[PDB]
């Protein structure tokens, strides 16, 4: 039902200026850009959701299949009373059914941006796990995890490899930051894609059903709702690559004519030639062994490591 701890960090006007300082900066660019942080509106996160039941998009199944064969191996080796889980399912409740079934769950920490989401999941979760303590946390896992309650013996989970979608600077200062906040008896199960056949990688981010390129176009939506733009988005084609140099998935979107987009709430006019492609995401892959030292780097040592037998995606257990 309705019990619920819920602290909120973001601030509408401050989403306001992020945007506003990432837009400028990535149309003005002579190679242009735009941070996918900003895919994930409602519609966004609805098309996100969708994108995991693709028949390409083999990342969400290949983890769940992971943590549904090895749950109580997870458990036992965390020994954690409290779940946190950074980005927000089926894959949840794995975790937490495991925990129970080891007569260790005590909490629940959701860490989403939100807040509408994090309230459901309160209820849902409440509801499912009876007694369970929920403390809710509305942030951007880049600037607010320091604002993580640390009661009790914490097991972290960043899943989905979500962290791929940092490149490599701000991933490291992401993993470091996170890994200051743990204490000895906590744990970070952290998933990782993994580097495979390139054909799989790019069909995976360019499904036959054009949802992934819904996705992607999407973020012209938010710029035009939110900045007042005039982005023609049918006039902008999408596409996948593969970046053999970075190991990493990219998204593009390409325009197939001459375009002039009016920013009007950034005072902007912005011109993209034909066949000109602009960044809106990256997802890097990694390789196992890389993992491992992606961790240490970060002051978190690899305890253990779950593969699919195909070697498609990795799961970490590390701690300080
Ligand atoms: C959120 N992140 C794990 C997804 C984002 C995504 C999925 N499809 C297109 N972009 C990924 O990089 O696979």
């Amino acid at each position: 039902h309705m019990a619920l701890s819920l602290a909120n960090y973001l601030a509408a006007d401050s989403a306001a200026e992020a945007l506003r300082r990432d837009v400028r900066a990535g149309l003005t660019a002579t190679q242009k850009s735009l941070p996918p942080k900003w895919f994930y509106d409602a519609v966004g996160s609805d098309l996100f959701d969708q994108i995991t039941r693709l028949p390409e998009y083999y990342p969400t199944r290949t983890e769940a299949q992971i943590l549904r064969t090895r749950s109580a191996e997870i458990i036992s080796a965390a020994g954690a009373d409290t779940l946190v889980e950074l980005g927000s399912s089926e894959k949840t409740r794995m975790l937490l059914d495991a925990m129970r079934d080891a007569e260790l769950l005590r909490r629940f920490i959701p860490f989403d941006v939100d807040a509408g989401v994090l309230r459901s999941a309160g209820a849902a979760i409440g509801a499912e796990y009876p007694g369970i303590e929920i403390d809710a946390v509305c942030g951007d896992f880049e600037e607010h995890l320091g604002k993580i309650p640390h009661v009790g013996r914490r097991l972290v989970v960043f899943l989905g490899s979500t962290i791929g979608n940092l490149t490599p600077a701000p991933r490291a200062e992401f993993l470091s930051t996170l890994a200051d906040t743990l204490q000895p008896g906590d744990s970070l199960l952290l998933g990782t894609d993994l580097v495979k056949d390139t054909g799989r990688l790019v069909r995976a981010y360019d499904d036959a059903a054009g949802v992934t390129a819904a996705f992607n176009r999407n973020v012209l939506a938010v710029v035009n709702r939110e900045l007042s733009a005039d982005f023609d988005l049918d006039a902008f084609e999408h596409v996948a690559k593969w970046n053999s140099d970075e190991e990493r998935i990219e998204m593009w979107l390409r325009a197939r004519t001459a375009q002039h987009v009016r920013v009007a709430a950034l005072d902007l006019e912005v011109d993209f030639a034909a066949g000109e492609e602009m960044l809106t995401e990256v997802s890097c892959k990694f390789r196992p062994e890389n993992v491992v030292a992606e961790l240490a780097e970060a002051g978190l040592r690899q305890t253990h490591w779950w593969t699919d037998p195909a070697g498609d995606f990795g799961l970490s257990l590390a701690v300080r």
